[PDB]
């Protein structure tokens, strides 16, 4: 009953992780009002955060292979919590201090999100491990929902940037202690070469990159698309989309876990297939969004719901695949490179790519609300192709799964 409590504590640490990730996402406009900055100011915040996360993922993966592991995790939690509690004090004259605060939070929670999954993998076994990974990733939509609700409620109580980043840090330090204590006692180029040899791991990383691309592009650009659709047919839409995203994340994790349990109990290659089937079923509904909204009078966009569910169904299953096809002393590096790749090819630049394509499409016709709707519609129909591509990579992983699992067990069991 110590390992189960420790997995619960790591999951709560992840809840706090995403709460600190999305409190600023909630309070970005109020930050703009306080600092007197433009939207490119918040663009700098998010871009610097993702850049620092990407850069500090391989280092913390490297140090997660060799030296103490729980120490790195607790020190990372204390790191971003103390950095945030520090940055809240900053006056209005400098905004780059807030940007550096975003960078430091990025480094700390890159350490956490690169170390914790390997601990949860190392603690448990087949059913308990997949359940605990499902919990660890269920903590994501829960964290985002709490980020939004915290930002809005605190702004209603008192609306400023100051009052946003003061809530989580103390609970962060509490969970840093409760991970340092409760958690049960815990060259690099060769590892990189061995991992890039592993075909299943490569294909799973590419599939995760496509998943992150789709999630970032949809989760940013959809609310504007829905507003344009309501304009064509003839804020709050962001709130509705956020609630939909959180509830669909819950439902997707649940459905993926159940379907994986059944298919594994039947066959031998269930982990990648139950991802691929879900991904393609999600792409179909994501397109069904766009074939809808032509008549929202009857339409209800539920295709977003039943597309996001199926798309999020494969969070924990990809982690399961990675733990299956990578030996214990390369799990940290594998997770780090997976995060780096999924960020680089995914949400780091994907919304901006969609924006560039939307600008290119709208350059033909003279600007019109209906024309904006159509242009952004094509730009966001670009994403279902990415989802289908990720599904095909999941099929390739399904091809190589047993072979690479056996090639891993031959090495380990010696």
């Amino acid at each position: 009953e110590k390992r189960k409590a420790a997995a619960a504590i790591l999951s709560l640490g992840n809840v706090l992780n995403y709460l600190d990730r999305y409190t600023v996402a909630g309070v970005l406009l109020d930050i703009q009002q306080h600092f007197g900055v433009k939207d490119r100011g918040a663009g700098l915040l998010q871009s610097v955060f993702i850049c620092s996360f990407m850069v500090a993922a391989p280092i913390f993966g490297y140090l997660g292979d060799r030296f103490n592991r729980k120490v790195i995790l607790s020190c990372g939690i204390f790191f971003w919590s103390a950095v945030t509690f520090s940055s809240s004090f900053i006056p209005q004259q400098y905004f780059w201090l807030l940007v550096l605060s975003r960078g430091l939070v990025g480094i700390g929670e890159a350490s956490y999100s690169t170390i914790a999954p390997t601990i949860i993998g190392d603690l448990f076994t087949k059913n308990t491990r997949t359940l605990m990974l499902s919990v660890f990733y269920f903590a994501i939509p829960l964290g985002s929902g709490l980020g939004y609700i915290t930002g809005s409620s605190v702004k209603q109580a008192a609306g400023d940037w100051h009052w946003a980043l003061r809530v989580s840090p103390v609970l962060g330090m509490i969970t840093g202690t409760l991970i340092l204590i409760l958690v049960p006692a815990t060259s690099w180029l060769r590892d990189m070469k061995a991992l890039i040899r592993n075909r299943s791991y490569v294909f799973s990383s590419l599939a995760t990159s496509a998943v992150s691309f789709a999630t970032g592009a949809l989760g940013m650009w959809i609310p504007l698309y829905l507003h344009r659709a309501q304009v064509v047919q003839k804020a709050k839409d962001s709130l509705i989309f956020g609630a939909i995203t959180c509830f669909t994340g819950f439902l997707g994790v649940v459905t993926g876990a159940g379907a994986t349990r059944w298919c594994r109990l039947k066959t031998q290659r269930a982990d990648p297939l139950v991802c691929a089937v879900g991904m393609l079923g999600s792409a179909i509904f994501i397109c069904l969004i766009f074939v809808a909204a032509k008549s929202s009078i009857v339409g209800a966009y539920i295709c977003i719901f039943v597309g996001e569910t199926l798309l999020f169904s494969n969070w924990a299953i990809t982690a399961d695949i990675l733990m299956y096809v990578v030996i214990p002393t390369r799990r940290a590096t594998a997770v780090a490179l997976q995060s780096f790749t999924s960020h680089l090819l995914g949400d780091a630049g994907s919304p901006y790519l969609i924006g560039f394509i939307s600008d290119l499409i709208r350059q033909s016709t003279k600007d019109s609300p209906l024309w904006e709707f159509l242009s952004l519609g094509y730009a966001l129909m670009l994403c279902p192709f990415v989802v289908v591509l990720g599904g095909m990579f999941f099929l390739a992983t399904a091809l190589f799964f047993v072979s690479d699992r056996a090639r891993a067990e031959q090495q380990v069991n010696q």
